[PDB]
């Protein structure tokens, strides 16, 4: 019921950066630079611009001081300058509020379009960006926990099929999803760049930003982040993991920044660039779907997420999911999960694993 | 309370092997050989003798068919044949039951002494053992989850200070322990070979065997064991982990064999061979003591453990711990743990960490 | 001098598979299945079809028994069935010999076009392929040296700029290259799928196939391949490495199969999918350009490569390189290389790095 | 030829530290601290005291400014204060020169004995040492290339059996060695702490110090050291490696400090603490004995090593090896090596492996 525009979709290359509003810039800096080791592309007293080890565009993350912590923009790079015009015509046809700035919203981005998308998320589309030193061989700077690329976003929205069709029309291809036999969709993963995803939809009250994910080269780099957080006596900011995912097959960790923005560290998913890439559907009751090793998913992972802003910088009103809750059907009083389909041995009932 | 003998202690080198009684030899073989990739030194219809990738002695694990799953013997190798005579005299002086066989209790071990020790555990001391092909460079056999050495045992016993003193007289050096501010000791780790431990004491009803631990080379080898168990749809046999330990600083995993015998996979602890190796004491309420990342310890890890047999093959009676329970004081209804000492933020009241 | 056709280029997704002719199918099976752990999708007395751990198309490697070991086809998957028609019209405009088979040349591929390309290489274009079980979570099968994807081909050709221009018109984008200060190009890397490359051109007498490359997840997986070859006492089949590449930044190893076909194992290069991805040009005398740690490149790496076949199955005639030789200008008696540009300290004159001369 | 004393040998725990004389303290600091990431326990204008990630004694490496770069002392820790007295009586009975300092030779060491041992090496024995913060869980400091322990020394001496017997009488057990079928020993490895070695003897002119070795946790840590040296454009200081050893089975790398002192990075050898630990003998012509993958050993590895000092601080005179040279018999012009014993295929005659010859 989000209508497909007659205007052609912009050609989206990949997720590129997120602008997060933070309440204490210095404490956010400590987390993203001193703990996590992201690289400074620019900073002043209002903003810090950060990039990953292998990036050549200006930044992957912008931290902006503001009164209420929230996602301000999730940005996708498009293939040509003309694609920003296409994005503008496309969202205007969808009836969405748009704002175009020929010189960008943040430093190091040129001509850019921000929109309040049909799911209430602040999307940005741009092509032009200031190139910086690509640090991919700067092993003199490489951290034991080095974050090497921006991998994806993950959005909480109440109606997953409705959002999925809209992103499919935008050219995103679904690689994996979670469903049940009654026909409810709980989550979907979709891509442009030929990894498992550039964004994903998690069923829940929204719009809220569930997480931003960075990749590492190897699994030991993720381990090191946990080990460092232990040494810094901030292990209470490790929310979930480390683990192996079922969906995506990636090794992963979820941690919480000082404003409780959730960051995923992620590595070693698989190639999805062929247009007939096989789509994998998991049953919501399969206890290996989210953590392959069957470790339980903490309730906060399902219930907590970041606010998102509209184009005026005000928090978007939240719409409550009416479809079945993944939390309730798996770990709630009436929920259940299995290790082996149809086997009570290794099943969990009204209880997590 | 357990007196120090006048007789000299045997010079113990290291933990060497465990004999575990198992109820179904085929299912146990499938776990230890097919799932975990241990190497068969010998087998027949009653027993399977298994060794790790870098071992040269006959075995690190003997699976013996029997009617009740249990630990039958935890064996330590001693430095010389005369040390087996010393062990016998030492345990005689302690008034323990002993049994000595010049040709061994299990295949590939020679002159051996088994004892019912003062804590009710079946200990074996031996020197003589049949050498086998050391597979340490057999990369044609190397598994992505390869188990490379036997590292330690861990014993459940009701009174940790009492056991600790006895193990110290026997020559084990305590490297780390867990205590509280009220005089209670909850666990201790102690060594002969220059790693964090060869055995360890966990406070609880006992004697029971908490686990046997094998090492891997690298952390990714432990991750692969988890990944393989997922692919085999036996992830319900992963009990706890993977994680980083606080105590020992080792990367770890606990899994359960077909008879619920607990196996730890362990890697990358530190050198303890100097005699003034600094001893580390953790507070029982420190939520980074067991898992450094603050992940919760499932109650089964505290409550479940394997039976142990006496020298007649009968199960040892269980004596209940009267000291405070590590489970109850940390994750029970009146339990408590902290992330930072004295900080309410990141503390847990009456429940386990991580929500 | 290869002109840009008026006909549209086919939309190529990625490299997909190679067909290698092998002389002893059993010995080749031992290497690829028993030593390297590739997964069999089909086999019989004549061919063995193999795939990597994360693949869903039918195969990444076909071993075909034949009298003369050679590359028979390097295959690229195209985006749609109609792109096979575009490939056909494109190479016909180029004046190249083509052959179309609606039911494929090898099992598990459908409608396919093979061509003798302007550099003399047998390229295949196809869309249709038989899907197989994607083994990406089959950790019960996973080996300590697991090969997880097909990454690229590497082609030996005498005139690199000529070939580079042709591949650019086909839609490949150059990511890295090696040149000198007086305008000679020694090598170029170029991509479709958003890694450093799907194919690459190495200056030398050609056409010859330099190597086929497979990926691993981690660097330790590459180390294990070496360790296993030592245990199997075939360490003489380790040609070069393991190392860190300069060009591509990937961890690597080169090994030789029973017919001397060269296989590279490769991991952890970077993303190139943005259309203004910065190109990187290295100086040929930079001793960190091929091995970042400065380890010497063995001369066989420069001189030895596989024969390639035409569409009749006959060996393509070799044409000699007339531009300067990378081997000669870096490690030959009149060559040189440097660690730091302009610094005599850490420079090597008339010999390779680390203290060896050429055998 | 070196008699076993009647006096009892001191009980040696392990290698503990080396004192190296360096010519430019700031340049040496840049290598050991900025490049390699060792942790500073103390420094002033004359010395730098350094320790590894998991150490609790004061240091593993003392860098001492002086006019001539050299090993000044290889230090072993003993089990008790009374073992220092035993060391003094033991070496006095061997007829060696000894010097005892109740408050140490270097800061953070207490009562210490230095000796000119029968092979001309400056050994120190001590028990007392200042404990420092053990940084084994300080993951806030941990480097991608972190050196976690001091593992061993390696000594160049002309007569290996002569030195091996003396070290055996001192309590070291030989774990592996290299010999040929004609009675020559080329190298021996020997331990106290239950790893492959605490010291080792390499046949050549001596006394000279071949290297000091530090361990890492994982193989990727050694890879990162290489990668960092590339990024710092000091790849010319990577001498040999990275590799898998045959002898010791450890993953390894050799690098060269500013005064050319050789440092090995090392990981994942095996347990040797049992008294009947099987002793492994490799043949000197086995091309997998030093590098398991068959990579050639550069001539500098055989010919270059650090000077060692006597107790007066003067350089020890070098005695020439008369036994056969490992270089000459393996990679020399009349050399030979094999991949598979008894197989001509994969054998090397008068040259090194993998296409190289002596520079
Ligand atoms: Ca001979
Ligand atoms: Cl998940
Ligand atoms: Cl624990
Ligand atoms: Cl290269
Ligand atoms: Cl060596
Ligand atoms: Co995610
Ligand atoms: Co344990
Ligand atoms: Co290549
Ligand atoms: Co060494």
């Amino acid at each position: 019921e989000i209508p497909k525009p007659v205007a052609p979709a912009p050609d989206i290359l990949r997720c590129a950066y997120a602008e997060l509003v933070v309440t204490d810039l210095a404490k956010s800096r400590n987390f993203y630079v001193d703990v996590l080791g992201l690289h400074v592309s620019y900073e002043d007293e209002n903003q810090i611009y950060l990039r990953s080890f292998e990036e050549f565009i200006h930044h992957n993350l912008v931290l902006t001081k503001g009164p209420v912590a929230a996602l301000k923009a999730m940005a996708f790079r498009v293939r040509t300058p003309e694609d920003v015009d296409k994005a503008e015509a496309y969202y205007q046809e969808l009836g969405c509020r748009t704002e175009r700035r020929k010189d960008g919203f943040v430093k190091g981005i040129g001509d850019a379009l921000r929109v309040e998308d049909p799911l209430g998320f602040p999307y940005e589309f741009f092509f032009e960006t200031t190139h910086v030193e690509r640090l991919h061989m700067r092993y003199d700077l490489y951290s034991a926990g080095e974050l090497v690329r921006l991998d994806h976003f993950n959005q909480v929205t109440p109606d997953v099929p409705r959002g999925r069709k809209y992103l499919e029309d935008l050219g995103f291809r679904v690689t994996e999803d979670i469903q049940d036999d009654e026909g409810t969709t709980y989550a979907a993963w979709m891509h442009r760049k030929g990894t498992v995803h550039d964004t994903a939809l998690t069923g829940g009250n929204g719009p809220r930003l569930h997480h931003v994910a960075f990749s590492t080269h190897e699994k030991h780099n993720i381990i090191q982040i946990c080990d460092k957080m232990g040494a810094l006596r901030i292990s209470d900011r490790i929310e979930r993991g480390p683990g192996r995912h079922g969906v995506s097959n990636a090794f992963y960790l979820y941690i919480l920044d000082p404003d409780n923005h959730r960051i995923e560290i992620y590595t070693q998913d698989y190639y999805t660039g062929d247009p007939d890439n096989p789509t994998i559907t998991w049953n919501v009751h399969d206890n290996q779907r989210r953590d392959w090793w069957g470790n339980p998913v903490v309730p906060s992972w399902y219930t907590e997420a970041s606010k998102v802003l509209d184009l005026d910088g005000n928090v978007q009103e939240i719409i409550e999911r009416t479809d079945d809750s993944e939390l309730e059907v798996t770990i709630g009083a009436d929920g259940f999960s299995f290790t082996r389909a149809g086997d009570e041995d290794g099943s969990y009932h009204g209880q997590a694993s």
